[PDB]
């Protein structure tokens, strides 16, 4: 199993850890905030995943100062994994045309 | 024809094929749910295309478990085909600059 | 010069063109749809580049058929120039450790 | 230390520098504008990672020009940095697959 694959699958699930505690922590930390939205686990959870795939509606968002941390983590987290997915099919193509031209 | 150009055609085809399912379920989901906007296809098929480029105006969502997680399929179709289409030309310039290399 | 700097190049300008075309293509689509926001120029290439980047702020969007269809392109256009940006980093970042392994 | 990695380092140093920058820009860009929220920069810091990470709620957008152009610049530096950290990770995978090829 080359590195690439390992790497997509940690990433698949480190992430998965990362929206399930980002629902928390936001609702932890935005409860307490007159007028926060994201203080309900469910909505938190499609808040999370919105906000990693960074589509972002602004249905949800966090108003406090650990809510919108909690926010940049998930979006790193997002952005990174699914661009190391990306990183592994470079990885694979490239080893499929070396092959292809006899190498 | 490389493996790249193939898999980023057949992305394409796929993506199309997931942003027109993704209208119909997300149509089929949302109804029911009083509010909810995303309920006739043409527009749901705006909030597809959308979603998946990761845009997210924020104009449509899904309010319903199944309207976002049909989102959800959206959003990794979206982010993953578009992803391969930037593995594969990293593979074509890798490509090239071995041959100006003379391999 | 090598390809895949010389692409970056190009992706960049071509860009450019989408981003200006599509500002005028919308407000062209727009007007006449009581109800669009997107009807004047400044504005129109604000919501262009904001869709191309994929940030989408939900500000400015296009309320048409023909409006939408020209944001699709807006979106492909900027998504795969970005993608083909980091391609190319990828293709010098390679390169570089070739050299680096005496290759 | 590889060239990949410390461009990545790099690219992360100056991304938090523009992060920071373009807060200060924005509010002093939106002040005088009636209307416009960019205007106090703890707010204003929030607004520029979520647009850096392309996220865009929505929440908070700038309406002048300088603001409007800051955003860009604030939108680009973070695709390419976050893009040169995938091809950075491609680089990283390349390498180890050589080496699982015994090259
Ligand atoms: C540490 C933080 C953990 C957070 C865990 C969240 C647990 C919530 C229970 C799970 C489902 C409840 C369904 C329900 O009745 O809610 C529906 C109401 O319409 C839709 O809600 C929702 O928006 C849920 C959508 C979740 C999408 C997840 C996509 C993941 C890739
Ligand atoms: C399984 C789910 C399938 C969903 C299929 C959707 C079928 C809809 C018929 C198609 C067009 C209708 C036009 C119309 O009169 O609508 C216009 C009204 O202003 C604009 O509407 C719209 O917003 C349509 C924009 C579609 C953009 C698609 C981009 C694809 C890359
Ligand atoms: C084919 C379509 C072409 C469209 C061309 C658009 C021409 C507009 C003239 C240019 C500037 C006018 C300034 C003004 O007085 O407007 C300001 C009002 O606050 C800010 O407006 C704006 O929002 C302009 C922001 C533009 C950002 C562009 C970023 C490009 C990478
Ligand atoms: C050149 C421009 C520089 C701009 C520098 C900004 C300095 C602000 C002081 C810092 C924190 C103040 C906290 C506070 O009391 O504010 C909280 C109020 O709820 C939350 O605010 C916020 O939204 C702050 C969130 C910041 C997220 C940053 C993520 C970076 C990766
Ligand atoms: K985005
Ligand atoms: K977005
Ligand atoms: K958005
Ligand atoms: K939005
Ligand atoms: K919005
Ligand atoms: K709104």
């Amino acid at each position: 199993s080359a590195l690439h694959w390992r790497a997509a699958g940690a990433a698949t699930v480190l992430l998965v850890i990362v929206l399930l505690a980002g629902s928390y922590l936001a609702v932890l930390a935005e409860r307490g905030a007159p007028g926060a939205q994201l203080i309900t686990y469910p909505r938190a959870l499609w808040w999370s995943v919105s906000t990693a795939t960074t589509v972002g509606y602004g249905d949800l968002y966090p108003v406090t100062l650990w809510g919108r941390c909690v926010a940049v983590v998930v979006m790193v987290a997002g952005i990174t994994s699914f661009g190391l997915v990306t990183a592994a099919l470079a990885t694979w193509f490239v080893g499929r045309e070396q092959e292809r031209r006899g190498h």
